[PDB]
């Protein structure tokens, strides 16, 4: 007899996730089956996507030695049946207002900042880099949230200091790079490049830094197939390239430059689910058929 989701108070919504209050010290972190492409939440859900990404996140939390916000098992009785397998019970933290990003490779807004200025978030880089260039060491490229529907804004280290304090800023930088390095090496051993990743942290009652997000999902991180890694061109999205190709192809009737995109073919949604499962099983060495559900 699990509680109903309606027993809990909705406190936040993101593009493809939701957050509920369970009691004064706990929340329910819910992944949905919604998928985003080209900054649009698409009309068509991906079956099992919320469960697969939750499974991925749980695997990576277990791999990392840093404190995290998980407060119970994936089958915790406080989790409603409706969201079983795609929701986790978590401890309430005081969240730090920094999107902590690590980049092991140069792409997206990092590449654009470099092409415009020669630097990214305060880091002056070597000349001659380009799309999907490897960065060593990985860069800490923090960002801040903007208005609803707007992209996060890249900021430099001084901005992080101004937001959270000098010592805490150093801690965020160091932990973000350490965590990314560990996860990226694990994934690469399994044939997947984690090109970059985005974390949020919070602080507990005792002042301790706690990892408090989904971690190393394909929504929070760029997944690439290592076997096809080719510096100098845009890498395929391991999980979303079918979706991107169909939307921008001749069958969609949609022009990306002009705006809400049409629904996806059922076949594209099913193929996409397969890509998520493939990524999960390769990285975790586990079978998704063993992951809990309703
Ligand atoms: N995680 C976490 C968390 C925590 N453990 N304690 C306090 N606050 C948060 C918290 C508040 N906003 N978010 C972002 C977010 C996440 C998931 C779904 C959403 F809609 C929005 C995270």
């Amino acid at each position: 007899m699990r509680p109903s989701l309606s027993d809990y108070q909705h406190v936040a919504s993101g593009k493809v996730r939701e957050l509920y209050r369970v009691d004064d010290e706990h929340l329910l972190f819910v992944a949905t089956d919604r998928i985003s492409a080209f900054d649009f939440v698409l009309d068509t859900p991906i079956p099992d996507k919320g469960r697969i990404l939750t499974a991925m996140s749980v695997f990576f939390f277990g791999l990392l030695t840093v404190p995290n916000h998980l407060a119970g098992p994936p089958d915790d009785p406080r989790i409603p049946e409706e969201v079983l397998g795609r929701a986790l019970l978590v401890r309430r933290l005081d969240m730090l207002p920094v999107e902590c990003v690590a980049r092991g490779y140069l792409t997206g807004s990092g590449l654009l900042d470099y092409q415009r200025t020669g630097a990214v978030c305060g880091h002056v880089l070597p000349q001659g880099l380009g799309e999907a260039s490897r960065l060593d060491p990985p860069l800490f490229t923090p960002a801040t949230k903007a208005d609803i529907g707007e992209h996060d804004m890249n900021v430099d280290f001084a901005a992080v200091v101004g937001l959270v304090g000098a010592v805490r800023a150093n801690q965020l930088r160091d932990e973000t790079i350490k965590i990314y390095t560990r996860a990226a090496a694990h994934a690469l051993h399994k044939g997947i490049i984690l090109a970059d990743t985005k974390f949020e942290f919070g602080v507990d009652i005792e002042g301790n830094l706690v990892l408090a997000d989904e971690v190393f999902t394909p929504d929070s991180s760029r997944y690439w197939d290592a076997a096809h890694y080719q510096p100098g061109v845009v890498q395929d999205s391991f999980d979303k390239q079918f979706v991107r190709n169909w939307l921008t192809g001749p069958e969609s009737g949609w022009d990306r430059a002009s705006t809400p995109p049409p629904p996806l073919p059922d076949e594209v949604a099913v193929a996409t689910r397969e890509r998520y499962i493939e990524a999960y099983e390769r990285i975790s060495g586990l079978s998704f058929s063993d992951w809990i559900g309703p």
